[PDB]
C-alpha cells in the first residue's frame, strides 16, 4: 500500500492568510469571519523585545496603525482587542473564504499540518507533532510567524496552532487560537530552555503497527511483558509511559494485526535494548513517534 | 531556522480534481480547460487487466460513457481522445479554477508534490522524489489512481506526474501528462520489477550542505578527494555518479559554506564506508537523497 508522512490539503486555510503589518515589523495572520488573527509580538521593536510591557504597548496604538493585506488588497481596522499573546483585529469585511472551522487545543502527541507562509502567502505544507515538552520540529524562518497547524476533519478546519518563535535549540514554540502558549514560554527575547523531549511512545507502537501492516516484521519477537514491566523500561529509555487508556486507543490496530497490545511492547522494548543493528523498518533506521493511532487508520 | 520535507502549497491543484467513471471503475482526473486528464485504465474490467487492447477497447465507448463529477456537478463529455497512457475527455464546461500551468517531464532525483486523492476529493498532500529506477516511494490506496505530482514555480504549476499503479515491491509507477510512463512500465496486470534502485549522489551532497548551515558538522573530515577516485566509491555503494554539471549545481551551496564540493565529497565517502555508528545528522540516522539543490535553497 505505502506510507509516508502526509499533511492535509492546504488550500481551505490558504484562503485565510493575511499580512500583517505594524511599523517595521510585518508577519502572517488568519482571517476568519470579520476578525484577523495573529501573534502579538507584531507590536514591538527590539528594544522592546527584551522585555515587553504590552498592555502598555498597546492602547497607545490605534486601528490605523494596522496594515491588513489580503492579495493585493486592503482590510480597514475597525476594532483591535488582545486576547493573551494574541492581537485580534475586527475587521471592516467578512472573508469569503472563510471555511467551517474551530479553535482547538491539541494535547502533547498529536500531530497536525502547518502551512508555513512569508508575508501573508503561502510557501509550503508539512506535517507536525506537539512534542512532549511542547516544542514542534518544524521549518521556520524570519517572517514565518503567525503560521498555522491545522486538522481537517471531513470539511471541518480545526485550527490548533499559532507560531511565535525558535527557541535557542532550533525548535518552535507557539499558541493555541486563544493565545495561550503550548509549554511555559513567553513572547520575549530571552534564553528559554524546553526540558528535555521523551518519545511518544502510543505512536511509536501505531507506527509498528503500520509497518506490520505494509509488511516488515522481523522486529517482531516471541515475547509478551505487562503494561508495568514495559513502562519500568519506557522510562528508562526517555518513552512517554503508556496509560490504559493508550491501550485502549490501539485496540482497533491490535484486532486487525491479530498482534495483542503487549506483544507488540514486548517486541518494542526489544528493538530499545538492542538497537536495530543496521536494520529498518519502513525503510526508517529510527523509531517514529510523529504518527498517531489516528493518522495510521486514515492514512490505512 | 530548521529543516524538514515540505511540500508546496495544494490549493491551486485542488481545484483541478475530477472524479471520473466509465463502468464499474472510478478513479481521480485532472481539470484543465475544457480537458479532463485520467488513466487510460479506467475503461479495463479485470479480464481486460491481465492483457488489455486499449485501442480496441476505447472506440467501442461513446462519450455517454464517461462520468465527470466536479464536487456535486457533472460535466458532459462532448469528445474523448487517447494520448498514449492518458484518456483526455473534452467537456461542455472550461475550469473557472485553471490556475496558470504547464506539463513538464522530469528527471530522475527532481522532487515534486502528490496530492493524493480518493473519488476525485483531496486526501492530503505529501513531498515525493522521481527515484532512478524511476519509481517513486509514495502513499496510494485503492482509488488514489489519477493523484498528481505537480511543482509550483511563483504562480505557475508544473504538472509532471500522473499515478497509475502500485509495483508488487510496493512502490508506485506513472505517467507525465502527455501519458508516457517514466519507467519501462506498461499499465497491465502482469509482474514487473523496477530495477535495483540507486541514491541521488547530487541530492545527499545538498542535504549534508543543509546539516552544515543549521549546524551539525560533526560528519565534517580532514580529507578531499578526486571527482573520479570518489565516484569510484560511490559505484560501490548503489550511487548515482556525480557530473561536473551536478558539481556546478553545487557551487552556490558550496560558497555559502565555504566547503568545495570535492571535500564535502570525501566526508561523505567516509561516512559510507563507516555508517554513522549510531549517530545522526539533522536527527536522521540515514542518508536524506530527496532534497535537490534547489529545494534546500528555497527552504534557506
Amino acid at each position: 500500500s505505502g506510507f509516508q508522512k502526509m499533511a492535509f490539503p492546504s488550500g481551505k486555510v490558504e484562503g485565510c492568510m493575511v499580512q500583517v503589518t505594524c511599523g517595521t515589523t510585518t508577519l502572517n495572520g488568519l482571517w476568519l469571519d470579520d476578525v484577523v488573527y495573529c501573534p502579538r509580538h507584531v507590536i514591538c521593536t527590539s528594544e522592546d523585545m527584551l522585555n515587553p510591557n504590552y498592555e502598555d504597548l498597546l492602547i497607545r496604538k490605534s486601528n490605523h496603525n494596522f496594515l491588513v493585506q489580503a492579495g493585493n488588497v486592503q482590510l480597514r481596522v475597525i476594532g483591535h482587542s488582545m486576547q493573551n499573546c494574541v492581537l485580534k483585529l475586527k475587521v471592516d469585511t467578512a472573508n469569503p473564504k472563510t471555511p467551517k472551522y474551530k479553535f482547538v487545543r491539541i494535547q502533547p502527541g498529536q500531530t497536525f499540518s502547518v502551512l508555513a507562509c512569508y508575508n501573508g502567502s503561502p510557501s509550503g505544507v508539512y506535517q507536525c507533532a506537539m512534542r512532549p515538552n511542547f516544542t514542534i520540529k518544524g521549518s521556520f524562518l524570519n517572517g514565518s510567524c503567525g503560521s498555522v497547524g491545522f486538522n481537517i476533519d471531513y470539511d471541518c478546519v480545526s485550527f490548533c496552532y499559532m507560531h511565535h518563535m525558535e527557541l535557542p535549540t532550533g525548535v518552535h514554540a507557539g499558541t493555541d487560537l486563544e493565545g495561550n502558549f503550548y509549554g511555559p514560554f513567553v513572547d520575549r527575547q530571552t534564553a528559554q530552555a524546553a526540558g528535555t523531549d521523551t518519545t511518544i511512545t502510543v505512536n511509536v507502537l501505531a507506527w509498528l503497527y503500520a509497518a506490520v501492516i505494509n509488511g516488515d516484521r522481523w522486529f517482531l519477537n516471541r515475547f509478551t511483558t505487562t503494561l508495568n514491566d514495559f513502562n519500568l523500561v519506557a522510562m528508562k529509555y526517555n518513552y512517554e509511559p503508556l496509560t490504559q487508556d493508550h491501550v485502549d486507543i490501539l485496540g482497533p490496530l491490535s484486532a486487525q494485526t491479530g498482534i495483542a497490545v503487549l506483544d507488540m511492547c514486548a517486541s518494542l522494548k526489544e528493538l530499545l535494548q538492542n538497537g536495530m543493528n543496521g536494520r529498518t523498518i519502513l525503510g526508517s533506521a529510527l523509531l517514529e513517534d510523529e504518527f498517531t493511532p489516528f493518522d495510521v487508520v486514515q492514512q490505512c
